[PDB]
């Protein structure tokens, strides 16, 4: 009988719970915040059919006032084979080893002996809420040596008097449409096809998302005796306006690299050959460039326009302009100005030498920490700034690697409070390669780079649609904390400056405490309620 017992504990959500992790429910949320419980199990025999079911989650002084719960999701593991090459002194652990990341779809699961598992609740908490304390429990069952074991954990949820709407926070994540690994395999056209691009719609919306990157040239048609059919771009853009994305239309890249990371840019044209369409890659200050452009810009913005969609778009020219290719990026640059002067410019960049080139600035965040006076002042000229992360960087900025503490992914949006930007990228939604990304962390990069666990996905593949990760919860989180302090700033600067400077120390330097932010919460909460 001893050897049945179930062990349980709760586990504060933004720490990430090993299989043999030492043991150790209660949620603190506006109105429109998610609240999530972390309670974890552990038996020295193995568990057959672990299953967990909310009960009731209802206000002390009316138990007719309930929440309503998200399907219990539980932790799932994966091996991080190789590390970041510059691992920050927090690494939770050095790699090879197992780390919990993505949140699993199954009514049940089994367990092996002694082997740590999490149980992750998700509570939503909609707007209209009455504030409260809800209070309720969750029975936890399954079969050891036979026999049924059973086992209720008290949770509660503090919901405060401060209604948390729409983040300002603009969002974005690179999303590629595919149904790689999971259990479907829907050909384009097919009402499967758009019923999953819905879903991951629909998955990015409740995330926090308001940006996606959809492309004016791959999602279009030409005819060229041109004329541009818009058809499949139109349907993308209704789509994700139907499912609370859009926000803003971020438009696809017009050229990109010809070669390696110095090489000069080229950009994509249409052409007629030998009666086909074809698409190839020229010089932009090419006369086949400005045959082109001449007409597709001019289309576009006319298309954008009699949709009412021109003021929510911006369109990318080609990814990361550095200081070596500057003057092909700069002559793609001159084409849109000179045939969409209308059109806003947004791009991810490492050179600042683009005033002029582009209106959305989103430099990588340690090349904004170091140019963060150019920045300012591009702020001042009427541009607006954002940051991204990806591969780099490393060391002690914050990323969403799965080596670190979650509140590396969810301070992000701190640093965008503290430091004024207003905007956040991404690459890396859900860029699967042929392997699978349960079984194989660390993708395949340039030459011998590899790219460290956490950047290509922060969804997986599920039977047929996305997964959540640990770190897409803490990322929507924080998306909800910068607009808290955005509330407060606008009564209280000075006690938003104080609460974000405990936890955003410097651009590279933070306090991940998670006693210490809870208590930050707390006081945010409570100054605005
Ligand atoms: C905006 C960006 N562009 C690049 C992506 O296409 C990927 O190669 C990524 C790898 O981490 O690095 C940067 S992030
Ligand atoms: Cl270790």
């Amino acid at each position: 009988k001893e050897d049945r017992i179930l062990k349980v504990w709760t586990v504060d959500p933004l720490v990430k719970v090993f299989r043999d992790s030492e043991p150790v429910a209660l949620a603190e949320v506006a109105r429109g915040e998610r609240a999530t419980l972390q309670i974890v199990i552990r038996c020295a025999k193995p568990i057959q059919e672990l299953h967990a079911k909310v009960g009731p989650l209802a206000l002390g002084s009316n138990a007719k006032q309930v929440l309503e719960s998200a399907p219990v999701r539980f932790v799932g593991y994966v091996p991080v084979d190789r590390p970041i090459p510059r691992p920050p002194k927090d690494q939770l652990r050095r790699p090879p080893a197992d780390f919990p990341d993505p949140l699993l779809e199954e009514k049940t699961i089994a367990v092996d002996e002694n082997q740590v598992q999490p149980i992750w609740v998700t509570v939503a908490v909609p707007t209209n809420t009455q504030p409260g304390l809800y209070q309720g429990s969750v029975h936890i069952s399954g079969r050891v040596d036979g026999r049924q074991i059973t086992t209720k954990v008290p949770v509660a949820i503090k919901v405060f008097d401060i209604e948390v709407g729409q983040s300002r926070l603009w969002v974005t994540n690179w999303f590629s449409m595919q149904s790689r690994h999971m259990k479907i395999a829907p050909e384009p056209d097919s009402q499967q096809y758009w019923a999953l691009l819905s879903r991951y719609a629909r998955n990015m919306s409740e995330h926090r998302q308001n940006v996606v990157l959809v492309s004016p040239l791959s999602l279009a048609t030409f005819q060229l005796d041109m004329e541009v059919d818009f058809s499949r771009f139109d349907r993308w853009v209704r789509i994700f306006i139907a499912e609370g994305v859009i926000g803003r239309i971020e438009g696809g890249h017009l050229g990109g690299r010809s070669s390696d990371w110095e090489s000069p840019f080229v950009v994509r044209i249409k052409e007629l050959r030998e009666g086909n369409i074809i698409t190839k890659s020229v010089a932009p200050t090419s006369e086949e460039a400005n045959q082109f452009y001449a007409q597709f810009l001019p289309a576009l913005v006319n298309h954008l326009r009699d949709r009412g969609w021109l003021e929510k778009y911006a369109q990318h020219l080609a990814d990361e302009p550095v200081r070596t290719n500057i003057e092909s990026y700069r002559a793609i640059s001159k084409l849109v100005r000179k045939y969409a002067p209308e059109l806003k410019i947004i791009e991810a960049c490492h050179t600042k030498d683009l005033a002029g080139a582009i209106d959305v600035w989103v430099p990588q965040l340690n090349f904004l920490h170091n140019d963060f006076e150019h920045y300012q002042k591009r702020q001042r000229a009427g541009d607006e700034v954002w940051f991204y992360t990806c591969i780099y960087p490393q060391g002690e900025y914050a990323n969403r690697f799965i080596e670190q503490p979650l509140l590396k992914t969810r301070l992000l949006h701190w640093i965008n409070y503290r430091y004024g930007m207003t905007g956040y990228l991404h690459w890396g939604y859900n860029q699967w390669g042929k392997d699978s990304p349960f079984t194989h962390t660390t993708k395949q990069h340039t030459g011998q780079q590899y790219l460290p666990a956490g950047d290509p996905w922060i969804v997986y593949p599920g039977r047929d649609g996305p997964l959540d990760s640990i770190r897409h919860e803490a990322m929507c989180d924080g998306i909800a904390d910068y607009e808290l302090l955005s509330m407060l700033g606008e009564r209280d600067p000075e006690a938003a400056k104080r609460l974000v400077n405990r936890h955003v120390l410097d651009f590279d330097r933070y306090n991940c405490n998670v006693e210490a932010f809870r208590a930050t919460r707390l006081e945010l909460l409570e100054l605005l309620s």
